[PDB]
């Protein structure tokens, strides 16, 4: 009856992925929701991840209610960091309409390492918290549609 | 009469309310039926719409038209410029994409101000216009028999 | 037998969508083509109108043989503007692309008012007879393929 | 038996589109393979003709192993060049990959005129016969993986 | 064993040849077979994806994950952030819209120092991050059983 939620974390930096995994499940138990966690090696992996989920439960295999997807982006020195943020929350936000899923989108985007954690930790921004929060907000609707 | 949906995606209580309210009253005014759901965010709204439609294709409510609803401010973070380009971009293709008819009143501002001076129906009323786009789209989509 | 398309106008600048009309209406007399034309709100608009088309021609509805999108976008003191030009020219991309249709992209993009009447009027740079000239050239190149 | 390319350009500059039109002529002949060339007046209606192409083919019409895709954006005046550039890019892309075929893109972006010239000249970056061998090059691995 | 496409960009055989090495060493470290094809930018590498895919469909070699290599190095012009942009972009919808696992080792530095940086195995070895990458989304694409 508990929606059954799947976390897709991708993570390069164990301590802040720690903070915004934690951040998610906090606020998943205590909306009392199961859920699984999986991880990849980086955001935009997040997205066919989730796309091979819904191809799994297809074929019998566990039907989440809905996704969480997590992650964290620094724009540092190199160009490949602006790419990852806009097509991570592009793919995301197309397989949210094309599979008319419930995903909450916890990718943050910080400027430095400051923010990273700033927004990581459940205790200040707790940008993971949201992204759960928002992904059961969303499983509510997908649930209030009956889609 | 056209039934709505209306979603809107609500940071500050405040400003969504000037743009309920402008979307409500336009949808009254023209003798349209409506409900209205909520979002955390812009990005959400267009998932939200595919629900509704996918929630129709097994007896649920079908709408003729939808109103998107969301304010977001270019502040310090980047996390507003991405979801406003995505967010535009997401409700355009499900528009082509399932044929239907959507008020884009998701508001790009600059600053606070600039919110409120498109938001409450006194002024600009980007709701407003967003519910009028809505009928407007499901009358040419009448029109053309989609 | 002689081409019809869909003139989807998008008018916020009367006087403006009215130079636009006047250039695509002259380019499409000119060629001996005839057309229909409504109307939207907005740039964004245009996309779903032209979908709808295809839709309703689908059902017996009238069936054109190429579209011109018109719009006036002015790059004003909000950010709510390069948005809906870079969108309404992607979306239009795709749409003639996806549908495999002939589609005149006259939705103009300018710093001010004063551009605005160089480009739209059909005595100036007559970007709305262009447009109309372009979708008849696909129309062209439409009907020599032969899809 | 030889490849049989369509060569799509986008022609606003005459004399560039003529030298990276030999260039590709070029860099075809050599090859052994044909071509037919169509023309469209902007990079944004490339993707489109390509696929009025593909579509005339499922209607007996003539079938093509690869396409070229020419065309001259320089950043100028308008910002209607921008736009050009990336979308018409981003709806190649997509269209090879949507439909699985062979694509040279030759669609130049150069910032002014003198770049114009070394890119579009066969005897200089001969971008032309980089497109047209960046098709046939598709050409030879869509049928090697037998697609 | 996993069997993968390779498919790398290369202009610059250097550093391809870097990419490359580190890819293939990651996978048959991992005891994963692969066939390597060639193309000329980073753009072309989602369709050939795409025709691997094709042929497979037609009794031709099915691949359990691709891995795409290439370097694109922002030089002068703007010509280089819309390759970069459009094949990121490419990549990653293929990988959702055919749900398979796909290893992004497609380069995008600032300068070619960076590239080798980026490019060397003994480095940050992006090209055998790119080939762990796609064994992690083939094991993970097994696990959901897609
Ligand atoms: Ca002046
Ligand atoms: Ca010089
Ligand atoms: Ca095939
Ligand atoms: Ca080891
Ligand atoms: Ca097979």
């Amino acid at each position: 009856d508990a929606p059954h939620l799947l976390i897709v974390e991708a993570r390069f930096y164990d301590d802040l992925a720690d903070a915004l995994l934690d951040g998610a499940k906090a606020a998943l138990d205590e909306a009392g929701a199961t859920y699984d966690v999986v991880t990849v090696p980086g955001a935009l992996e997040i997205p066919a991840t989730i796309s091979f989920a819904l191809d799994g439960a297809d074929n019998g295999g566990t039907e989440y209610d809905g996704f969480v997807a997590l992650g964290t982006v620094i724009r540092g020195e190199t160009y490949h960091f602006d790419i990852v943020s806009n097509e991570s929350c592009r793919a995301l936000t197309d397989l949210s309409v094309e599979e008319s899923i419930a995903i909450g989108n916890g990718i943050l985007t910080v400027e430095n390492e400051e923010q990273a954690w700033v927004h990581a930790r459940r205790e200040d921004k707790d940008k993971g918290g949201f992204a759960a929060r928002a992904a059961l907000t969303m499983i509510g609707l997908r649930k209030k549609f009956g889609a």
